[PDB]
């Protein structure tokens, strides 16, 4: 079992509710497919407001309900991210304009930046901020994440 190494960065505004869920769903898929060793995975924020913070408690419990754990600490997206990751997947059109803006300040930008929801077989393009929502909204984000992450993986696998 030998291949090449792929990397993906999951991105949200704060890296406290959405991307940590995406990122953790993503590792599980990869681990379950016995391909971890070929993947570098990470999650980051457009904003610095919450760096160093743990994931929101409702995101932790949501993942737990699904047999998944995370140990992530929020971090900000940097310019190196644009040259180090194959893919940068974000949650919403805002994250998307924000990143295209930064990447510009990047000379040899080698990351492909897209909406994770662009991979959704159900077509729900956007992954909504569940911050002000309830446990049900966390769950629906998880759900989207699984759909989108399996769809992305079968294609870059
Ligand atoms: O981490 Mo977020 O950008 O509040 O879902």
């Amino acid at each position: 079992a030998e291949q090449v190494t792929k990397s993906v960065l999951f991105v949200c505004l704060g890296n406290i509710c959405r991307s940590p869920i995406a990122e953790a769903v993503f590792r599980k898929l990869v681990t379950d497919q016995n391909i971890s060793d070929n993947w570098v995975i990470d999650s980051g924020a457009v904003s610095d407001w919450n760096v160093g913070r743990s994931p929101d408690p409702r995101a932790v419990s949501c993942l737990r309900n699904h047999g998944i754990n995370t140990a992530h600490k929020a971090r900000q997206v940097t310019k190196e991210d644009f040259v180090t990751f194959d893919y940068i997947l974000c949650m919403d059109e805002s994250n998307l304009r924000d990143l295209n803006r930064k990447s510009n300040q990047v000379k040899n930008c080698r990351a492909k930046i897209e909406l994770l929801g662009s991979y959704d077989p159900q077509k729900q393009l956007i992954i909504e901020d569940p911050y002000y929502g309830n446990d049900a909204d966390f769950e629906t984000v998880y759900q989207q994440c699984v759909r989108c992450c399996r769809a992305f993986l079968e294609k870059v696998r």
